[PDB]
């Protein structure tokens, strides 16, 4: 028999995955089993056996009887409906005292919460010959050789199930309303980098296997996005340190001509000669292009690299994507300033944003708290807060934070739909075009956007960062353009802050 | 967006896997798409569009109309039935000139032979957002970083498609006839170790994904078996080399009393005082136990290790199982002499068996011929024949081969069902009990056996080794006990020798 596979735990000791015993229904149907026996050891009345067994398994009495009639066979099973039976299903069948009926014990992998952080936890699959389980995605795969066994090691995550529930419920709401092609939300402790909650859509159910394999990629570590205007914060931070951003100095908005192409602010005309601070509140593309000119393209590329972009964060997930900084020509450089051409992972965005709230120190995000064996007490691994680098000074960080405050809370804001009543919110919005997966160019349509928000609360001294992103709503794409991910960000952030005992304004 | 993923080829350059273009059906249903256009650019007649589209995709006209009626939606797709469409499917729909209907090109992973060496080749899965493909089993996974791109590298196998066809057809026959729980066949070049064909049952279809994930374990490299009497050849080889086996010296058959358990020959009574050669032809358990006593338990354990058992063969498959030599106490030792308690992988058996046909040198089995890039011409890897060790002398090998010949061809043989008309065959049979995966005994029942044959032909100087094994037939289990895997070995071996131009007599 196999050693017990280790358990996966959340940060408070709740089981996310474990081994349980279930039962498989077996019917001996050959008369030769009762040749030299006092009481029958096979099924005598196929019809009565079918009726009574039908009251415990999800199979019609006609089908049980048909399967019971198979010839040249000593015993039969009943397919998917006959296995994974509970301990109460077992007791019910055995009271029936049906001749030739028995239940075989089987080990299964149990996920108590069903569809729940599924793309992070993953799923283990069973080799029916030996009962051996092997992880095929996420934590179950990454740590397969520790979890596997006389008893395997346990893996404790930084996930908080109470916060995970808020994220799962918000994402179900987004799917219902917007039916987007892709969707993710992540909650990170703003001061440690711990991943407190993470989910995506579409996803699978590790308990049932439903939809497993339809999308291999974990959004947090393996999928890449052109982030859009959330990426302007790192352009802004660079501009501040170089002395190029002055919040009150005016600049020419409108458009710029780059290698013969017209790139303009989102309203085509701009706002004339406006202060640089208002440019960022308005999410002016020409501000960012102007700032790049002042800093210099060469210096700006290094800045984005110093913020950790273009390379893996070296987390503990398999196949972490590196992204890439689009810098080949001046058109790629200029569109990178507002988050197109350059591709990122959500975990890179969390790593970079954390600098604004830790005196300029980027925090390496992390989700594995411990790998340890509960019998021997050996601890193999313990997660830690770690500074991934310090690209900016304390003063630049605070000056970035002042413009993020204004993005949500200026009189001239266009992001008031992210406000939560009783909590002070800040962050940056994004409404990015999405590259055509085959045809080249960008995906066309009425509002073909990846909409996102990189937010934190309470502002200035936040408890958590919440990053949510929604790609290509197929339903209500007008409203997705207007409201972004506000219908996910608000319940996630509000419920998280209350559960973390932060006081309402 | 994505580089072309490299191809998997067979040994003669036939494609086993490649990237193809397929098509996705898209319907624009919003009237606003035809606001400034003379001819309609959206679906005007839902009922006629559905009826006509119902003729190219597998969807009933009511459902096409129901999807076309979705509200707050600009474009709609048709789920799995609307994608993976062929180039002819495209031409047929475009001839209809339906307003608002179009086809998008999509890259798919194409397996030209469908269900074919599936657990060796594996399957790549697509991330719908980016089109990025990732191997999830077998070669597609093991070599994912080479196959992935630019243009990815090709992987050439030693598989011969012509011989693989013989193996797929033979295993289809065994399933229909025997409905076993597990089944495998492998064909290896007797002089190089090249794996010329390999398959198992149950398995999946890499092209459609049907049944993928139901069994993760590759039988050749990852599954373990109590081999049974096929393992006696290595006990025999040790005894020959140690001077303990003399073919004409008689021994007492019947039973031996081992730690209070009576272990007897398969006919319970034995054959009296018979020569050791006849003992082996009969698959005598007491012969192997007597020989083990003569050699010594300590010396015999080392012998099985020099035959490569108990450790991985260090092949190129992921997670190769090591097996284990069952040696805790004398009852484990003595049952190991006839292939119970000890567990092995089929690849270890091919490796050990090859010693008898290469002057005592074990050949390390291998299935990867080349990893190379067709653009740059860089070769990253080239497979080759490799000696895993020389545990026996040339003389011992010859004396083993003489007994394997007799097993099939003695007048007193019980393996005459493995004879092929016109070809001289040799090998060893096995009829082994199977450990219950849960609980602590053997699978009970009328014939609860893993039956197998380790055969080679022509005898003395074989071209290929054919190892087939069938675990726990649920249909015709009496016949499986009597005939073993003969109904698989014979068409596989006969068709292969003919394809290799070996002369029939
Ligand atoms: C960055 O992603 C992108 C530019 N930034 C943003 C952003 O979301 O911050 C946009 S979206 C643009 C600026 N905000 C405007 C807005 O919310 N207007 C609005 C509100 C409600 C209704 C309507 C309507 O009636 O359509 C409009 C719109 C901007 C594209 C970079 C890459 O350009
Ligand atoms: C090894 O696996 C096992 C012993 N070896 C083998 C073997 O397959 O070589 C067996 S099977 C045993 C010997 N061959 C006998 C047989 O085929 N008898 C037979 C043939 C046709 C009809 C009948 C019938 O009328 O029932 C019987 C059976 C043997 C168990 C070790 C582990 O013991």
């Amino acid at each position: 028999q196999q050693p017990e596979r280790g358990k996966i735990y959340d940060r408070n000791g709740k089981v996310l995955a474990e081994d349980v015993e279930r039962y498989k229904l077996v019917a001996v149907i050959d008369k030769k089993a009762s040749a030299n026996s006092k009481k029958p050891r096979h099924v005598v009345d196929k019809k009565e056996t079918a009726k009574k067994l039908s009251t415990v398994i999800d199979m019609k009495p006609e089908e049980i009887e048909k399967r019971l009639s198979q010839k040249k066979a000593f015993q039969i099973e009943f397919g998917r409906k006959g296995t994974n039976l509970t301990y109460q299903d077992k007791l019910k069948i055995e009271k029936m005292n049906l001749p030739g009926i028995s239940l075989l014990p089987e080990t299964e992998r149990f996920y108590p919460n069903g569809n729940f952080a599924s793309h992070l936890i993953g799923r283990a699959q069973k080799n029916p010959d030996t009962g051996e389980l092997k992880g095929a995605l996420g934590v179950e795969k990454i740590f397969d050789s520790y979890l596997s066994g006389k008893r395997g090691d346990d893996v404790h995550l930084t996930i908080d199930s109470n916060i995970q529930v808020f994220v799962e419920e918000a994402l179900d709401g987004m799917v219902e309303r917007y039916q987007p092609k892709d969707l993710f939300a992540v909650v990170m402790d703003a001061k440690t980098g711990e991943i407190l909650a993470y989910s995506q859509r579409p996803t699978f159910n590790p308990e049932t296997g439903k939809d497993f394999g339809k999308k291999w990629a974990n959004d947090l570590y393996q999928n890449t996005y052109e982030p859009g205007s959330t990426f302007k914060s790192y352009g802004l931070a660079a501009a501040i340190q170089e002395g190029a951003f002055d919040p009150d100095k005016k600049y020419k908005s409108g458009h710029r001509d780059i290698m013969g192409s017209r790139i303009s602010d989102w309203n085509r005309v701009g706002w004339g000669e406006i202060p640089m601070s208002l440019g960022f509140t308005y999410s002016s593309n020409t501000l960012m292009m102007h700032l790049q000119d002042l800093v210099g393209a060469d210096k700006m590329k290094s800045w984005y690299e110093r913020f950790g972009f273009g390379k893996s964060t070296k987390g503990m997930f398999d196949g972490e994507a590196p992204g890439q900084i689009g810098w080949s020509n001046e058109l790629q450089q200029k569109t990178s300033s507002f988050g197109q051409s350059t591709t990122v992972t959500p975990v890179q965005m969390l790593q970079a944003q954390s600098a604004f709230f830790n005196d300029g120190n980027m925090l390496k995000p992390w989700f594995v708290n411990s790998v340890e064996n509960p019998v021997s007490k050996r601890q193999f691994y313990k997660g830690q807060k770690q500074i991934a680098g310090k690209p900016i000074t304390k003063d630049t960080a605070e000056k970035v934070e002042k413009q993020l405050d204004l993005v949500v809370n200026s009189k001239k804001s266009h992001a008031a739909n992210y406000r939560i009543d009783g909590y002070e919110v800040e962050g940056k919005t994004g409404t990015a075009q999405v590259a055509a997966p085959n045809g080249g160019g960008y995906v066309k349509g009425p509002n073909p956007y990846f909409v996102s928000f990189m937010g934190d609360a309470p502002k200035k001294n936040p408890k958590v960062i919440v990053y949510a992103g929604m790609s290509l709503a197929q339903k209500n794409d007008q409203e997705a353009y207007e409201l972004g991910v506000s219908k996910a960000f608000k319940p996630i952030m509000e419920n998280t802050l209350k559960y973390l005992n932060v006081g309402k304004s």
